[PDB]
Formats: structure tokens, sequence, C-alpha cells
């Protein structure tokens, strides 16, 4: 696994501090599609801003959850065979809570670009690559899917 360990040793240091990270991930995802922002609804109510979203445990407790499965993801980055079904499931949760296929793009350079920021140099361009094609591999998963 040439091109898994640089998402392991890249993902090592993200892992260390999930909420933090994802933090990083949904405020950039938020600013760059603002329209994201109500589809995570909590007791019946809309977040109005971005930071809204910060201040909501559910929301917190969301985060956590994707950074868990991304970090669960990594660990199967070998085969990719077995959290295939999973994604699928995980995509059609995401089909029925109304997200489309094309939020993807803006997740997956949400993603990039919260791995960017905490690596910094370290985010070599071997790297930015692994997590490109390790992304589409999800996605395409997920959208087995629609
Ligand atoms: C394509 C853009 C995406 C959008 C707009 C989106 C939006 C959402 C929303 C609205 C929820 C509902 C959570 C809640 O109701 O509290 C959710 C759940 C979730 N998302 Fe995302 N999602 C996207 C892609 C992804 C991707 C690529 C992953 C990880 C590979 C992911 C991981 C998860 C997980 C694990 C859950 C909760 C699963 C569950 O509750 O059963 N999402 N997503």
């Amino acid at each position: 696994r040439p091109e898994s360990e640089l998402i392991r040793q890249s993902w090592r240091v993200v892992s260390r501090s999930p909420l933090e990270h994802g933090t990083v991930l949904f405020a950039r995802l938020f600013a760059l599609e603002p329209s994201l922002l109500p589809l995570f609804q909590y007791n019946g109510r809309q977040f109005s801003s971005p930071e809204d979203s910060l201040s909501s445990p559910e929301f917190l407790d969301h985060i956590r959850k994707v950074m868990l499965v991304i970090d669960a993801a990594v660990t199967n980055v070998e085969d990719l065979s077995s959290l295939e079904e999973y994604l699928t499931s995980l995509g059609r949760k995401h089909r029925a809570v109304g997200v489309r296929l094309s939020s993807f793009s803006t997740v997956g350079e949400s993603l990039l670009y919260m791995l960017e920021k905490s690596l910094g140099p370290d985010f070599t361009p071997a790297t930015r690559t692994a997590w490109s094609r390790l992304y589409g591999a999800w996605v395409q998963a997920m959208s087995r899917g629609w």
C-alpha cells in the first residue's frame, strides 16, 4: 500500500483531534456552499448562520460521526472492498434526506482544504492526489448509491 501509507500518515495528525479538524471542514463547507446549512436541522430549527451550527451539540456530534467514518475509511484504505456496502448504505441515507450528488465535489474540496491547512508542507502533491483518488472511491460507492 504505497499510496495508502500516505493516507494513513497524513490522517494520523487530524485523527488526534477529530472535532477541531472536522470543525474546519464544515466551516469551510458552509463558507463555500451556505445553501447546505439548512440540511442540518435539529429541534425543528434551522441555523441562521454557519456559526450557529458550531454551537449545536447535535451538529458537533455529527462532525465526530463523519470524522469517525472517514477514519474508518482510512483503516480500510488497502482493500476498499469491506466498506463498499456501508458506503452505498450511507449514500442511501444521503439521498434520503435530500442531498444532491453534486455536493460531493464541495465536501471533497472541503475535506482536501482541511487536510491542506492541517498538514502544511507535509501535504505533498502525492498526498493531495491519493486523497483525491480515495475520496473519489467513496463518492462512487455512496453513489451506488442513488
Ligand atoms: C455530498 C455532500 C454531502 C452532503 C450535502 C451531506 C449532508 C449530510 C446531512 C444533511 C446529513 C444529516 C445528518 C443529520 O441529520 O444530523 C449527513 C449525514 C452523514 N454524513 Fe454527510 N453529506 C455529504 C457527503 C458525505 C460524505 C462524502 C461522507 C463520508 C464519506 C458523509 C458522512 C456522513 C455520515 C457518516 C452521516 C450520518 C450517517 C447516519 O446518520 O446514518 N457525508 N450528511
